[PDB]
């Protein structure tokens, strides 16, 4: 009964609170970013809470879309995964007549053309195979893909291109048994966050979100059945 | 610690099961509607799970908006509520040219203007108290809301009203320490469903939504604090 | 040739203008509101382009909902109508706890209530008159029904009511061949902006909105024949 | 006095009409796809309507970013435009388990990563020039970025990113008069639309749309000043 998540980018922030969250609930969690060893720090503070849970790490750099399409040096092969939970990403502020080629065409591949290809491995593996109750596609999207802001033209870009995937791939999906959705943070406590604040936006609530509260939404819908092409906006209001 | 949640139409379908919710989480549950009998028949069956936890009935007509806006009946002022959920309504199905005005017209009462009322008499109530966590107004919406069908103009016309109060009260709310949010279903096995079927729908997940999916995403809003101005959809893909 | 087009509000403002450019293009138009005399005054102004092109006033009080939907005092038959324009409008500012029931509820009903009435009896009227381009229903509508607020609660609901109205009649009327749509002005230099300013908003063009914007969003809609279910947003960016 | 206005995909279908009603307004028409003889054929054809009007050709394939945002071969400076309308683009069916790497990713490139690289030249070139009324920057979109439908995951992703970086920079550039929108097309009758046909979509008005009726909402946005940040929806209904 551990059933096996796939979370990018789960060495830090959102997606160590995620993959936190989801080890406690009895999954079986395979991280994957760059940095190896911090990996390995978060790989040995997951709890295991049943018989047979395992968790792994994948060392995957997302400016490589070649790797990530072919699950290069994963430790399961792409059958395995029940949840995928698509959290890797960068954000960049620059006025769009400033910012650096190498940068934001780096930000786009990491954020939407990696997923993409890792999104089609996955459903490429386990479309066919046969389930009780949905596999689960979750997408961590921002705000600022629904809301626009003044330098945040490629970030909103690459996120919205997220959101649109998502919708469609819900449509696709549905008759499979695999239900897809996005979850969109508001300004949360993390690394992103340096140099910004949440009084920088007009917020119904003027403060910090927790990461705690962005993996409370992504477990809210790795446990529902009938909730497919959403978004969960946790954003103290900023779309609001 | 056992906090007053409000539940309009909480006599059956989706209002029980999001009352049933709610008291096993140890709210101090008031039901509200017209049916006296079947409200005594739930309050009798509702959790106690906390010490001090207690249930109440309020007969309240939603046609009667001068009542439902000074809880006339009620067990309790407005001011002993923490959580608002606004559940009650009405569904007809006509072409425009041939709805019946009485008809309409109640149902744009039950459906609109008796929430506003009730909203209006909480948040006089509860504004200005102190809380240590956020109140939640939630109210019940519709896939309909967001993407038009025939023959649902004015059911629709309704819930799309109550979306829009939603996102200006969250804005207006936020400060004081109330979130506002709507939950969206799509076609759930209840009453309401006297009349059409998932197959009348392009639904990416076929079948029906049973009622507990519906307040699962009231459970999971009500124990939120980062969330306010949204929709949850737990609808089967139909707005996707 | 000379079709005809009612507009209610036609007495000033956005209303006026929509009713100025439609009398230009030829249309017949019946500007409908409460002041008689602001209205024969308007239409003696209305220019005449061409041969068997008549206006018309009609004295409707949108609070009375019957008159609106039994067509009383109309100059013409609800079937005379080839384009319907529902522009008038009030809009209040209150916080909700303190917005009087009187107030909020008249705004609801010309705002909402009424509409639907004057919308169900052009529909019936007009629903199976053969056609060989689209008639047009266009509600106007406002930011602040897709774009949440302070101090805008009911006027939000009311609004957000028309856009759920709009989205469900394009899907019921499109297989008639009428077109239905929204237009979405932002903070324009009418007498409903006495005391506001487009500074308090964030806007990405910063100053007033003219009333000639506003009617030439209306112009490209009732001349156009595949858009329907949609709104055209004119608010300086208020929504973005 | 003649503006210039640069049309992506000026050779066929949408790009043709948009250049060729651009043209008929008195701008002088840089029109700019991979069919250097096309091109031709259709600048020879574009109406002269001013003295001083002129139009001209660029070869341009938008699977070469650098070409792109280096305005490589470019008749004019990206300074000498007013007007920016990013219309050319790829559409690609497929289940996205099945659907070719090379396929996708050069269609994500023409569709997205391109028009940033276009778009940030214009931006950097034209930002500081003095203006009595805006510049406009117009993105050709689709209704499948803002509804989902099957087999068109990565070109649903593909506008949807165009869609979430337009309301980005028209935040960013509505203070530097420029205002930035999307024209969103359904079933139009062009070449894409070979295989595909409206019938397989769940349209209110059914039929085609023709290519005229995608063009006039182009030039409706390019005499308006107050629209900035929003999409026209052309679709017959499709997202209604
Ligand atoms: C939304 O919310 C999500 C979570 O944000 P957060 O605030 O928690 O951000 P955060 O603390 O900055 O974490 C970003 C995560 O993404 C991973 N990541 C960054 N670039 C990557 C690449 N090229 N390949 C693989 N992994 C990469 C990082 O791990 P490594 O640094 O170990 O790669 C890290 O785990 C993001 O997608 C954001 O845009
Ligand atoms: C969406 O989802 C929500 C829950 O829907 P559902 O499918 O569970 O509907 P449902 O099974 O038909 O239940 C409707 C609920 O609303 C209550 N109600 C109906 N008219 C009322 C009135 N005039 N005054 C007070 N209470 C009234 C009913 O109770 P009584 O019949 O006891 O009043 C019932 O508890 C609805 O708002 C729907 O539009
Ligand atoms: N923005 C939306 O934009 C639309 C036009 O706004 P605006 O800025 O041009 O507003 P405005 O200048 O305040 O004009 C409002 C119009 O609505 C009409 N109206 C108001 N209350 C009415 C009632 N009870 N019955 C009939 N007609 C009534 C007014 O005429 P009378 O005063 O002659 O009735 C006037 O023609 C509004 O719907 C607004 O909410
Ligand atoms: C939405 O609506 C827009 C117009 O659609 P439509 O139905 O008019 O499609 P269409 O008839 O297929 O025309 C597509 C246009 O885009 C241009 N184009 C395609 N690939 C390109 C490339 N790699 N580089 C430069 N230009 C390229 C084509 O011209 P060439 O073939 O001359 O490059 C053509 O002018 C599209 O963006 C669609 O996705």
């Amino acid at each position: 009964p551990s059933l096996n998540a796939l979370v990018t980018g789960g060495s830090r922030g959102i997606g160590e609170a995620i993959s936190m969250q989801l080890a406690a609930e009895g999954y079986s969690v395979t991280i994957a970013s760059r940095g190896l060893e911090q990996l390995e720090a978060v790989k040995a503070k997951l709890p295991i809470v049943k018989q047979g849970q395992t968790h792994h790490v994948w060392q995957l750099d997302l400016s490589d879309v070649e790797a990530a399409g072919s699950f290069k040096g994963a430790p399961l092969p792409a059958s395995s995964y029940d949840v995928f939970v698509s959290n890797a990403g960068i954000s960049q502020f620059s006025p769009i007549a400033e910012h650096a080629d190498a940068d934001w065409q780096n930000m786009l591949t990491v954020n939407l053309t990696a997923p993409i290809a890792l999104t089609k491995a996955v459903v490429k593996a386990i479309s066919d195979k046969p389930r009780q109750t949905p596999a689960h596609i979750i997408f961590i999207s921002t705000g600022l893909s629904k809301r626009g802001a003044p330098m945040v033209g490629v970030y909103s870009a690459s996120k919205a291109g997220i959101d649109g995937f998502m919708r469609s791939l819900a449509r696709e999906l549905g008759p499979k048994g695999i239900n897809v959705n996005c979850v969109s943070p508001g300004v949360t406590r993390t690394s992103m966050a340096e140099g910004i604040d949440p009084s920088m936006f007009d917020l119904p609530i003027n403060g910090w979100i927790e990461v705690d509260a962005i993996a409370d939404a992504v477990t809210y819908l790795v446990k529902s059945k009938n909730v497919t092409g959403t978004t969960v906006s946790v954003d103290n209001g900023y779309c609001a």
